[PDB]
This record gives structure tokens, sequence and C-alpha cells, in this order.
């Protein structure tokens, strides 16, 4: 159908066709007269997964002889989604596959919402190591993903009386064609026990084994026949008060891989999250040597490996590494470390206090004893080093200790990634600039040279070619399909900022993913909207700092405005808010309420009509994502100045055609910077201007007192506008907006509303709109995964990107 | 090779070479360089699961067809060993994979160690239930057999310093090729709640919901391209104190399905037990009725369904097919009552009290209240016909009663198996007649037409084909291979009983086998048996009853004879036990300690050479007995008179050329009575013997003061001549022997060694033993499941076998 979805073949058609019956027929071990759309679904799947098997052996075969230095990604999270499409669109195999079930008489997209999505993260920080994964292979760079394979996901989000609800992601009830079971591969990995101090050297006996068993899935790179592999380990107790008991209680080591911790930018120190942390950094670290080992001078380690820390939750790295260089191989310290050092980088993802790991010692204690030791060791070697640089500073040394005294002892994991990392990043470029003037200031005067920003990025086969195929097409059109793997390309289409035929189809395309949208809306669900209006969204998860509340600050001040003058004429408006709410953050789920609370007011208002509306999109997730953004017209990012680290949310609006409204945070200061602010709708105050404020001191009651469109708001949800059977519903988040409000939401909304005025005024005028928004794809470029990738290869790993073909399949 | 292992066409060893290639690189994922011996056994095993596929599709649409008359067997165990060979072997492909694997350069042999048993079962119950499921398919009987899939099977059983030692068997560790799990079509199983009594009818509400999620298991008829389902349900917690403890408990919901309670023989009420025999009858009714309502009046359901028991272990059928029709489909109760009878057979597999279930009435009242009141009402109505029949006998009706009085309320599911169903079976013919004599002689006169008899029996593919090819070829040889499926045949093998070519060849078989686990012996567990010595065999579970006791006083006798003469001539003798003790059997514990300590004086004496070793057979299941039985001279089968109700180990024997010395006991009966009681080695007290002696009182004592031999052994006992370190180490043993010995050991010991010498005798003479062997041979068709089978099916369930080959693949 459409050309870069790739060649239809007639050998091809003809070969998918047959593989396919064959798969249903010996796979599913079922006949075409009871089979069912899922039954369709993984006899596609089986099918599509064996075009990656040559490869994928050949590949790694291939880094065997070669022997590449490896780059070990390390992360508790990896949101994939759905894998069936972005496997087609990477082995250019979409078209022929659409061909091919067709002629079997399916409908390949039908088949393709029936995957179930690999929701193995919280959002911003696992999305990103999936596109990590893709724009690696991509690049050919002999990577592994490294994590765990939880068996149930971040928890489906169900509302009921517009409450959130959560359940049990189940995603493997059916099973996963994508993955192999590796049992002959298993590992053990021990917890407790104690330290025992002999002859030569420390010995940690008396553990309790959990053993590690890996499952590996194929990472393809785009049309390179690049296979690379993200390893999953699942816990399992081994077989050495009653024998069924006994047995029984084999559950209690294999929960450790049993859900992810539904926080997003939160920690909870619960040790069932502590093990799990160790789990990974230990049966990874085994593969890790071990495939070191073939490939005992570890002086060429740093040579051939490289470990980069998605945030500080696999920490444990740094010294679980040590204690096999010192306990096991017996290395002597200084040269361990030396080999530590230039071996693991760290990548911090917020400067939120709430969001940063600091384990209790106790805990620590208990469970690892000897890695407490060598991390005290650690902090002893590391103060002597901020004595001698500066002497006296006696307050220095306690701001710097990775043991933080108080109430509790603790361990500062963020310190102890410093100090062992030969490179420290930020994740865009105001964040990283954070970093280095507050949080960790002291570790930036120390050893300046380990400080840098990576600014975030977003893979475009995902968030471009598979999610928006109609946008993708007409830009291949002008440009060709290079751009694909070179979103720098996308530069070429400021020349056609005039082209009245390209103008024309940004438009058409945006119209269709709407109307596309607004129908999935009504069979799924039942809704109401208008695809007229202008599709306002925010969908990320729901935090206080993200400030959903700003959002429905202003949706209320325009139901305000139309019911004070109801003939008078505004811009149609669909506002779409969506996101999870960890379930323990009791303000996170009250603000959900309060979203659909409005909704239920405004969308039932006769005056109202479809002028305005009011959608909480629920469980959104990586595969709602890819829906919802193609077809959006305006992108929310609103977090307050300086607490947003990067976002990638809002590249992916950027890419796809939406304008943004957004405070100067994270990168939205690069993307504003990149197509130019007078083709932004920037409003706010700055980080400087936060400073100020905080200096000053933040006194809600002055804006309240000052404007009288905001006291109004105020006053109806305090006196039950917003919930009629339940008049003090909203009671804490009235006092929380008055009181204690962290992130200022009255300070940024005279701007914000002034600003959305201005969003409302440029949608009056399609062209111009248009126009803006083809300024945008053409500058977005920079926030391209590969991009951010080839950065981290060259100014960390040391390894040269590669975008030349493998030697076919 | 041989061929009654099938043809090795050219087409089809290339075609099995290419796809058993296909699976390693598209299934197993590997290339050539780096796969296992465990790989190529998958690859060997997917390539010939492909094989059954097509029948099994083909096999199941005839059935939904011509919609026969449907035969449930429901069973909480399923013996079923490795399922490899068995399937080549019903296929006729074992010569063909046999040359293409040779080709390829692997030793099909050493692929087929590689598969782990699917051991679903404690030992003679389950195994019968796995040689049904052969006999059922081999007579193309509609015949599905339901189950549990444990997770974990019958424990591995390891020796540590002469003691069993149990250990998890994680049977599916590395996957299980033959099952197809099915979660499409999950459905339901309550607990708990309670009943609600409404205008029309009973209800069952406020319950816990679990899911039970079937596995398919492909069964192959022999040769005839039937191919029948086993399902085995899986327990799965539905996804609707903290959101991660609430995924956590999870857990406890699926422990229903986690492991086998390890009892042979022996009722162990507890909860968890209770749950798993509701559990696989709940989700296996649903199965039933569905497919009933396919193919609403019930009057039919008997004519289309006939569900067999196997023990009490699945009774609860009976309620639960009330509730149904009455609770849900609205028939009146006495309409229901006669579908269930029609429709409900009961097979009783001991008379052992211990073995008996009774299950408190409070658990019942806990856990499955609408049942216990249905059980209530049949027990009403039934005593209300016992009355009826017998007018004023109160004590038949407290004899006769569901519900059994006294500390605790129970309630007896051997009489609720009795009044719901039309069929109740002994299992071997004396067992059969001790049933209406004794335990059930009540119910037998209130309903003779009730009662049967259906002698066991074993598979002639497993137990012969498989295990003893080289004895199935010399038999084939002379008379086709037509008694495979038509085991009577083996008749005609009486007339080469002279013919010394035969003898000749039997003897060497039995020869070469012997040679071949004596060298396996050595192989693993490094032992030193003498091929050249006579193979005496005991191979069973570790009971009191079964009297591995009484064994072990014989191998003592001929170790102190030996010493008192040790220049005296002997017939040179290899004693094997082995079997496994449930682990809370303490004197089954202590019974496996004193075989291992008999062991270690009597291997170890210079004066006895290699005239007698004792070793005790480690890890006794499926896999071993098909091993050591084709290698066994003597086939011990030394239960007490009237113990053991049948018995299917020693038809084992019979039929691969071991001779039996054995009690007047179970089938020991038929089979000394089909050969000839002068081709048997029949000793020991008969069932009228030891009821004489229990009117007059058993006096141990009385024995050990009038046999010089056995003072001796009990003194040796006694002062630690076994146990030199630990002196009373077997005290409770010599307790039990000499004060309550509800088994009688010392009442056959006399008997029993005689019958020894003359077994020894015998041996001495090469020509006659074997002479004597072919006459079991011979005469043991009459112990085949096919035979079995046919009787159930004839006077049972109401159908017609069928010898007819389905319509090819
Ligand atoms: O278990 C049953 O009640 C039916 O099992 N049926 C099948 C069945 C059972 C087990 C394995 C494969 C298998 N295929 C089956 C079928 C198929 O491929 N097409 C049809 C059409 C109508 C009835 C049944 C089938
Ligand atoms: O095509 C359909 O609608 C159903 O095909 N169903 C089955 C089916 C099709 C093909 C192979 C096996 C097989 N088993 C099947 C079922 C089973 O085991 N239990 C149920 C309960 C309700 C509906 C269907 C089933
Ligand atoms: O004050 C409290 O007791 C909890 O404040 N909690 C949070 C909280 C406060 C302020 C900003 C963000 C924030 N996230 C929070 C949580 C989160 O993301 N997950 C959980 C789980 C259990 C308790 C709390 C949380
Ligand atoms: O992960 C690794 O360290 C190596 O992964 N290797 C393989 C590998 C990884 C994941 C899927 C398939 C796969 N096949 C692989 C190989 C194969 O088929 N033959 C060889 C020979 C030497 C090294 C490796 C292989
Ligand atoms: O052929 C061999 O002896 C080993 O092949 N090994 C592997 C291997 C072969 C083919 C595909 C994948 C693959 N992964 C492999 C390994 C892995 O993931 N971890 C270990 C640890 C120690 C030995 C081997 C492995
Ligand atoms: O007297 C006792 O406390 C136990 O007697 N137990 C048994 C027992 C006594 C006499 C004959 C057979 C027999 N089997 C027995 C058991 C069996 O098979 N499994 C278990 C598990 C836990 C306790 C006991 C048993
Ligand atoms: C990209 C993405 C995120 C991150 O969005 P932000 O707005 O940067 O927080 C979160 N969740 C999903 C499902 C995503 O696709
Ligand atoms: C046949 C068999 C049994 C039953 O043997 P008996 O001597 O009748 O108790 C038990 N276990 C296994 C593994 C068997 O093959």
């Amino acid at each position: 159908q459409i050309s870069v979805r790739g060649l239809a073949g007639v050998e091809n058609v003809t070969e998918l066709k047959k593989n396919f019956n064959r798969h249903l027929h010996f796979t599913l071990v079922k006949d075409r007269n009871v089979a069912t759309p899922r039954d369709y679904y993984f006899a596609l799947a089986h099918t599509v997964r064996d075009h990656l098997v040559g490869r994928w052996i050949r590949t790694q075969q291939h880094y065997y002889e070669k022997d590449p230095k490896r780059i070990y990604y390390l992360s508790l999270e990896f949101y994939m989604g759905r894998t069936l499409q972005n496997t087609m669109v990477n082995l250019a195999l979409e078209n022929a596959c659409d061909e091919a079930t067709y002629q079997l008489g399916l409908d390949m997209e039908e088949l393709e919402e029936i995957e179930e999505d690999a929701g193995l993260g919280n959002g911003g920080l696992g999305r990103l190591a999936a596109c990590f994964l893709d724009s690696m292979a991509t690049l050919g760079l002999a990577a592994y993903g490294y994590g765990i394979r939880y068996e149930f996901g971040i928890f489906n989000q169900k509302i009921c009386g517009g409450w959130q609800m959560e359940e049990a992601d189940d995603w493997l009830r059916y099973g996963n064609p994508w993955e192999k079971a590796r049992p002959e591969f298993t590992l053990p990995v021990h917890f407790y026990g104690r330290v025992e101090h002999t002859s030569q050297g420390a010995k940690w006996v008396d553990t309790q084994v959990v053993l590690a068993m890996p499952y590996d899935t194929p990472v393809p790179g785009y049309r390179n026949n690049v296979v690379n592999t993200m390893r999953l380990w699942s816990a399992k107790a081994p077989n050495d008060g009653g024998y069924i008991q006994a047995v029984l209680d084999r559950n209690l080591a294999e929960n450790i891989s049993r859900v992810l911790y539904p926080n997003d930018n939160f920690f909870e120190g619960k040790e069932l999250r502590l093990k799990q942390e160790y789990f990974v950094v230990a049966a990874t670290l085994q593969d890790i040597i071990r495939r070191f080992k073939s490939s005992t001078n570890f002086d060429a380690f740093p040579d051939k490996v490289a470990i980069q820390l998605n945030d500080t939750h696999p920490s444990l790295a740094i010294p679980e590494l040590m204690r096999v260089l010192v306990d096991l191989e017996r290395l002597d310290w200084d040269k361990a470390w030396e080999v530590t050092v230039k071996t693991c980088a760290y990548t911090n993802h917020t400067v939120l206090p709430e969001a940063l790991e600091r384990w209790p010692v106790h805990l620590l204690e208990t469970l690892l004893p000897r890695h407490l030791q060598i991390i005290y060791e650690i902090n002893q070697r590391f103060l002597n080093r901020v004595a001698a640089a500066f002497p006296g500073d006696v307050d220095r040394l306690r701001r710097m200790s990775l043991v933080e005294e108080g109430a509790v002892k603790r361990i500062n994991m963020a310190h102890l990634c410093i100090a062992g990392s030969h490179a420290v990043n930020g994740v865009a470029r105001i964040h990283s600039e954070i970093l280095k003037k507050t949080i960790f200031k002291d570790f930036y005067e120390l050893e300046p040279h380990k400080f840098q920003n990576k600014t975030n990025g977003i893979t475009p086969r995902r968030w471009l070619v598979l999610c928006n195929p109609g946008l993708a097409e007409i830009i291949a059109e002008r440009i060709g399909e290079e751009y694909i793997s070179d979103l720098d390309q996308l530069r070429k289409l400021l020349s056609y900022v005039d082209d009245e035929a390209f103008i024309r189809d940004v438009a058409k395309v945006k119209q269709e993913n709407k109307l596309k949208f607004a129908a999935y809306l009504e069979r799924e669900y039942k809704v109401h909207i208008n695809p007229n209006s202008l599709f306002d969204v925010q969908v990320k998860r729901i935090h206080e700092y993200k400030r959903q509340l700003l959002n429905c600050l202003h949706v209320i001040t325009l139901y305000n405005r139309i019911k004070k003058e109801p003939n008078k004429f505004v811009v149609p408006r669909t506002v779409m808010i969506g996101g999870k709410a960890a379930p323990g953050y009791h303000m996170a789920k009250m603000i959900i309420k309060l979203i659909t609370a409005i909704g239920d007011v405004v969308n039932h208002d006769p005056v109202v009509g479809d002028r305005l509306r009011v959608i909480f999109l629920e469980n959104y997730r990586v595969s709602l994502a890819e829906k919802v953004i193609p077809a959006a017209d305006l992108s929310e990012q609103i977090s307050t100045a300086g607490t947003e680290a990067s976002g990638t949310g809002n590249m992916k609006f950027m890419l796809n055609g939406a304008l943004t409204i957004g405070t100067m945070d994270g990168a939205n200061v690069e993307m504003a910077e990149e197509a130019g602010e007078e083709n932004f709708f920037i409003f706010g105050m700055r980080v400087e201007d936060v400073d100020r404020l905080d200096q000053r001191g933040y006194n809600a009651q002055e804006y309240y007192d000052r404007i009288p469109e905001l006291r109004q708001i105020i006053e109806q949800l305090s006196s039950g506008f917003f919930s009629p059977k339940q008049p003090d519903l909203f009671k804490d988040i009235v006092n929380m907006l008055m009181h204690h409000d962290r992130f200022k939401v009255f300070a940024d909304y005279e701007e914000y509303v002034k600003c959305q005025e201005r969003v409302s005024a440029l949608y009056k005028n399609p062209r111009e709109w248009t126009r803006m928004v083809i300024r945008n794809i053409a500058t977005s470029g920079k926030f391209s995964s590969d991009r951010t990738i080839a950065q981290y290869a060259r100014e960390i790993w040391g390894v040269e990107p590669s975008r030349q073909r493998l030697p076919a399949p």
C-alpha cells in the first residue's frame, strides 16, 4: 500500500502464507474451522519471529568472532510495548505480511491489536531504555539489555466511579512468542549470610541461594540485519515443617521477579525491591565476566566492557564488581577500583528528592553484608580524597559521604554511583547544568571531568514510521526514506513550508489520524468527541510536578467563560488527559478523580454543546500512546521549571505534527531552540524565577486574592460544584493548592491561560497553524535516539557506531 | 535394526532429518556448533510431536462428527513416565528416527535418557491410569483422561548416609514439548462462600474463584492413527494490605496445582488435598456438560457420557453433578439422581483402612457448603432405602451411613461412591470377592447388581515392545507382530517350549538385558554386581503390607548360612530392592535404612565374595522400571494375603521373563492360575489362614521361640550388628515385628525361605529355568490392559471397542 512499508514480492508473500498455515497447524494445533483472531495473531507472530532467528544467530556469532567492546545496559525497566509491527518494520516485511494475510482473508491491523503490551516499565525511564535498545541495534553496537522478567508488569488501570482501580497485568497469560527461555544458562544469586575473614581474604558464607533463569528476546536493528539481545532474568528456587510446605515455600524465592514496583520518580525502600536490584546485578555481572574470560588480566576489562547504569536502581553493580574482582579474582583493591570506575557510567533521571534511593544501613547489613563493608571502604577512601583536595572543609565531608547519618543511617546510592563511575550524565542540557550547580555541585568541583550531558531522544521507527505511516509517507515522497535512520534530514522539509501541496497533505494526515482516533474512542469505551475540535492532550504519569492540575484549572476557566457568555464564539476543543497514578500516591489518585469529575459536569452541560469536551484516557500505555500522539494538535508539557529532567513524550508529539505549549523545562528548552521560539508556545516562570520566588517565599493566597477567575474556580471546588453528593470531596486538593504546593500551580496560571488564548487564535488559521507544524517536524531531528546513542558511544563507551548492513540473513 | 521397530524408508528418513534441523534452528534457536545433547533431544521430540498433530486434530474432529459416547477417566494421578519412545512405537517411527539421527551422527538412545519422567503419580493407581489411556486409544474409544498438572510430581529420592532424602521434582524446568496450553479454555472453580435459599432453588454465593487452565497432551493409539486427549488442569488466580502484596498473594490460589501428595495407599486429610480433588472435578464436569450440550433433555446424558472414578479421590464428581443438574439446570432431584447414578462408576483400589478417605464434616462445611447439604440429602434418601429393605436393622443403618459419627463427624467417600454409581469394581478377582464378603458386604446385599470385577492389566506396548525390544523380536520371529495388540496370541509360544532354538534365544535376551543393566548400574552410581548371579528384585513403593521386611529377613538368613559354612556352594544372587517411602511414613523410612545397612555389611564381607550382593535401587520410577524389569530373574510379590488388591508390577515381570515368588494375593492368584501353579513359586498363608490366625490372635513370640535362625536375626538387629555406631538404631523395627506387626512377617518366614531354596535349585538348571519362563510369558496374555479396557467398555460403559485404523493422517 504505502512505499515506506517495503515490497510485497511474489515469492515472499507465497512463502509467508505457507509458513503462516504451517504454524497454525503445527504450532497452535488448530485447523481453520476453529481458529480465532488470537490464534491468527500467534500464527503471524511465529512466522515473523522465524525471519529473525537466522540473523540473531549470526549477529551473536559475529560478536564472538570479531570480539568488539560490549555495551551492557542495566535497567530495572524495559517499557517495550508491542513487538509484532516493530519487527516487521525493521525487517521490511510490513507490506508483504499485509498482503499475505489479506490473501488469507485476514485484516492484519485487527491481528496487531491482539498482542499484549510488554509493560515492564513505569514511564519515561523505562521507555528510554526501550528506544535505546532499538537505536543501539540500528547503529550496529554489540549491546545487551539486561533486566528482570516481571510476570506482572505495570498494572492495568480501570476507572470506576471516576476513581482509578488497579488490576494485575497478566501479560504472559497467552504466552510470549518473542522470548526464548534458556534454562541451561541459569545462574546462582546469593542473599543474606555473613562475612568470614580468612587468612587470605574475606568470604561470604551461609547464604541463601536463588537461581536466575534467563529469557532472551531479539532486538532487531533497522534494516541492517543486526539482531541484538535483551536478556531478562526470572527467579527460580533451587531444588535442594513438612515436605509439602517446603515445596510450597519455593514461591518465596520466586516472588523476586513476580511484579514491577509501580512507582514513577518515587523511592519506596522495601526489601523486596532491594532484592530485585541485587538479583539483576548479580546475575548480569556473571554473564559479563563469563563472556569476557572467553573473548586472566582484568586490565583490558574496561577496553572490552562498558556498563551503563540507568538511574541508581542497578547501582549495586559497583560494589558487586569490586566483590568479584577482590574476593574471587583476588585482585588488589586499587587495581579493582581502577577497573570498576573505567567500566561504569551512571545516568541520572531526576533531581526530585523523593526519587533518590537512600537505603537503610540495617537493610544492606542483613541482606548483603559483604557489599556494605565494600561500600564503607569505598566511602572511606573517597572521603580521604575529598579531605586532601579541600583541607579542613569538614561540612563538605559530611555532604559528600555515601553514608548519610541521622535518624537511621542510610546509603546514598547516587553518591555511590558518582564515586564509582568515570562518567555521570544528565538527560537534557538544563538538567545536566542543574546537577553541576546544585545537587552534585560538590562532586562536580572534585571531579569536573566526570560530568556530561546526553539529551534524551526517541526512536523514529516506533514513534513515526510505525505509529504514523501516513506522515512518514508524505515525507518520504519529497525527501526519500533515508531520514528513517538519519532524522536530521527532516531539515530538508523546511523548503516545503510554503509549498501548498505539502501544507495540504500534512493537514490531511492529521485530520485522518484524528478521525481514526475519534472512531477508536467510540468502538472501545463509547464516547462522543468531535473530530473538528482542537485535540488538546496531556498524557504521562500522574504527578504533582507534571501539573495536570494546572491543565484542570485552564479547563474549568474555559468552562466558566462559556457559561458567562454562552453565545460567544470559541475555538472548539477536546481536552484529553491520561496517565496512571502509583497505587499509594493519594494526591495523584485525587487528581484523576478531579479530572473525571470535571468531565461529568462539562460533558453534560447543554449550553456547552460540542464546544468543550473533557476526556480521561484510560489505561495509558505504549500502545495507546501510539494511537493518541499521531492524533494530537496540542501537546501539554507544563511541568514547573526545573522539575522535569528531560521528558520524552514532548519529543514524540513534536515529530508527529502537534504544536507544543510548555514551560522552559527539561528538553522543552532544546526543542524550542531547534524550532525557534516563535514556533513554540512558551509561558511561565523560568528556573531563575522559581528560585527567586522560593527566596521570597511562595504564598498562593496572593494569587487567589488578585485573580478573580482563579478565586471563582477554588470556590467552586470548595463548595462542591464538581461533587454534589460529596461537597468536601476535593478538600485535600484545595488545601494543598492554598497552603503547601511545592510546584506553584497558581504562579503560572495567568501566563498559562493567556498563552492558551494565543493557541486558539492560531488554530483559527488552518494554513498558518499547519505551517508552524511543518517547522516543528522539520527541526525535530536532534531528538532521535540515534543521535543520543551516537553520543553515548563516542563520549562515554568509546566505540564507533556503524550503519553497515550485516552480511545478509 | 529390529523388525518390530518399523521401516526406515528413504523418503521418511530424509524428511525426519530436515525437520530435525528445522526445529534445532527455528525452535531451539541454536546452530550445530553449540547444541548440546539436550538440545538434540528437544529437536527430536518436536519432530516426533509434529507427526501427531494431524492425527490428533482429525481424531477429535471425528468424535465431533460421529458423536460417540464419551468416556471420562478422572484421576488425581497419571504416572506417564517418558513420552518420546512410546510415541515413536505407536506411530511406527522408531527405526526411521533411529536411522535419521544416526545419519546426523547422534545416538538416539542417549537422547531418550535426557527426557524427564512425567511423574504425576505415586505408584500402582497412577500407572494404571497411564496404561488405561494407552489401551483406550488403541481400542478406538472416545476417551478423555482428566487430572491435575502438578508443577512438582513425585519427589526425586536421594540416598544419603543410607537414608532417604527428598528433593523437588522440577520436571518442567526445561519445558514439556508434548503438552499444548489452552489458556483460551480456562474455566472458573468456586470455593468457600455460603448457601442462600431463594424462592426457586438454593444458591451458592460469595465464593472465592480460582481459574482452571487446561493443558492438553496427545495420547496415541497403537498404529491405528487414533490420538486421544489427556487434559490436565493448572490453577490460576483471577486478575480482579497493599498493591504489591495483593499481587504476591495470587500464589495462594495457584498452590492448588503446585505439588502431588506423595502418599501411596494412605489418607492424609489436609485441606489443600481436598481443594485439589474438587478443583479437578469442578473444571472437568463443565467440559463434560459443555461437550454434551453441543453433540436440553439430560435423559440422554448417560447414553452420551460415562464417568469413571479412579478410587474415591474424584468422588466429589457425584454431588457436583447433582449440584449442576439441580441448582443450575433446574432438574428435579429424582431425575438428576437417576442420571448421576447411570453416569458414574467407581473403582476401588484397596481394603486397607488407613487408605480410606473420610473427610471431616467441618472441612466440607467451610470449603464446600452446598456439596455437604447435597451429601446429607443423598444419605437421607439412601438410608430410607436401606430401612425399607431391612426393617428394624438399626445397626445396618449406622454401618451404611455416608456420615460417620464419633469424635469428629466424617463423610465416608467410599460409601458416597457406591450409592452414586451404577457399577463398583475391585481390581482382581480375590479383591472383588473380599469387597463383597467384608468391607462392602452391606452394600452388596442391598444392591448385588452393582458389584463387578475388572482385573488390572498393563500395556504391552510400554511394558514389552518399548522396554524389551529383544524379547519382542524373538517372539515376533515365530508368531508375527499381531500379539502387540492381541496379547492372548502369546499362547502360541507354548508350542516352542521344547524348541531348543527358542529356549536359547529367550535365555540370550535375558542375559543381554542383565549385562545392559549391570553396566547402567556402574555408569551411573558406580556399583559392582556380577551378571552371572540370579537377579532377585523387589521394586514397588515401600510399605509394611508389601513386606520388604520379609525379603530383608531372607537376605540376612542367606548371609548367616554362608558365614556358617563359607566353603559350601550356593547359587549366587544379586538382591535388588527399590522404592520410595512417603515422607511422613516413619517405619517405611526405617526399612530403607535397614536395607542399605544390610548392604553395608554383606557387600564388604570378604568371605561372601560375589556370591551375595544387596543393592538398594535409588529413585525407583517408571523409566527405571523399564530398565530393571527386563533384567530380572526373580520377581518378589510377597504382600500378606488379602492386602495387595491386585498389583501390576507382578504382571510386568511375568511378561518380561522373570519367574515369580509370591503369596496367593491380588492378581498373583490369577497369574498362577493362568500359567499353572507348578510354574509359580507360591508360599505362605492364604487369606483364610490369616483370618484363622487373627481369630486365635497373632503372637510373634511363638515363631521367635521355635525358629533358631529367626531368633539369631532378631538378636543381630537388636545388638547393633548392622549398626555398630548406633546399637539401638533398629529398635522400632524389632519392637514392631515382636509386638505390633499387622502384617505377620514371622508367620510366613519359614515357608518363604524354604520356597526360596526351591528357586535356587531350579536356577542351577538353566534349561529348565528357561522352559518355566517360557510358560509364564506364553500365558501372560490375560494381563494386557487391552483385555481390561475391553471389559470396562462392554460391562460398565456400554461401548464397543474397535481395532479399525482411522482414515490415515
Ligand atoms: O476436545 C474437544 O471437545 C474437541 O477437540 N477438538 C480439537 C482438538 C483437541 C486437541 C488438539 C487439537 C484439536 N483440534 C480440534 C479441532 C479442530 O482442529 N477443528 C475442529 C472442529 C470441530 C471440533 C474440534 C476441532
Ligand atoms: O471454535 C470455537 O468457538 C471453540 O473451539 N473450542 C475448542 C477447541 C478447538 C480446537 C482445538 C481444541 C479445542 N478445545 C476447545 C474447547 C475446550 O477445550 N473447552 C471449551 C469450552 C468452550 C468452547 C470451546 C472449548
Ligand atoms: O506522605 C505519604 O505518606 C506518602 O507520600 N507519597 C508520595 C508523594 C508525595 C509527594 C510527591 C510525590 C509522591 N509520590 C508518592 C508515592 C508514590 O509515588 N508511590 C507511593 C506509594 C506509597 C506511598 C506514597 C507513594
Ligand atoms: O550471548 C552470547 O554471549 C552468545 O550468544 N550466542 C548465540 C545466541 C544468542 C541468542 C540467540 C541465539 C544465539 N545463537 C548463538 C550462537 C550459535 O548459534 N552459535 C554460536 C557459536 C558461538 C557463539 C554463539 C553462538
Ligand atoms: O556451547 C556451549 O558450551 C555454551 O553455549 N552457550 C551459550 C549459547 C549458545 C547458543 C545460543 C545462546 C547461548 N548462550 C549461552 C550462554 C549464556 O547465555 N550464558 C552462558 C554461560 C556459560 C556458558 C554458556 C552460556
Ligand atoms: O502414626 C502416625 O503418626 C503416622 O502413621 N503413618 C502412616 C502409616 C501407619 C501404618 C501403615 C501405613 C502408614 N502410612 C503412613 C503415612 C503415609 O503413608 N504418609 C504419611 C504422612 C504423614 C504421617 C504418616 C504417613
Ligand atoms: C514516552 C512515554 C512516557 C514519557 O512521557 P513524558 O511526558 O516524558 O513523561 C510515559 N509513558 C509512556 C507510555 C510513553 O510512551
Ligand atoms: C507398575 C509400577 C508400580 C506398581 O508396582 P506394584 O508392585 O504393583 O506395587 C509402582 N511404581 C512404578 C514406577 C511402576 O512402574
